[PDB]
């Protein structure tokens, strides 16, 4: 039974759209598209609804040959029954999602870094790069790619 994954953070502008794009790219590279139904990204906030992702997230993806095309969208309560995994970037994301999640809904809310090996390659928390520089977006790329592979390796 295919699985559906939603990456959800705060603004659906920096990290979540990058995570959706990189994950799709790794799924394709691994030739496992058949195991998945939906792979999306949302934000708990409506601040960037309708907007294309941060130009720095777009640049970083393009620089790595990762396709990305998205418009900001806000989480909906039904998303907890729609997706098998609802993956946050940082702890504040989890706090908010856990407070919104209807009891008994199927979605397994978790931090992407939960798939970290803790082998020193990357840190567990995917920090919001918005107030930073392109190097923070670059490090996010590295973390998301790493957790993407770990996920495909552990969940399938
Ligand atoms: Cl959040």
């Amino acid at each position: 039974p295919k699985i559906s994954v939603a990456f959800i953070a705060l603004g659906n502008f920096c990290r979540s759209p990058m995570a959706e794009a990189i994950f799709k790219h790794e799924v394709e590279k691994a030739n496992l598209e058949n195991r998945f139904n939906k792979i999306d990204s949302f934000g708990t906030s409506n601040y960037h609804v309708g907007e294309s992702p941060d130009h720095r997230t777009v640049s970083i993806c393009k620089q790595h040959g990762v396709k990305i095309n998205h418009k900001g969208k806000q989480i909906k309560t039904k998303h907890f029954d729609e997706y098998d995994y609802i993956i946050g970037m940082d702890e504040s994301n989890i706090n908010n999602l856990k407070k919104i999640q209807p009891e008994g809904s199927k979605a397994k809310v978790c931090l992407f870094g939960d798939w970290n090996t803790n082998d020193g390659t990357v840190q567990t928390i995917i920090e919001d790069p918005w107030y930073g520089d392109i190097q923070d977006f670059e490090y996010n790329f590295k973390q998301i790619t790493y957790f993407s592979k770990q996920f495909l390796k552990k969940e399938l």
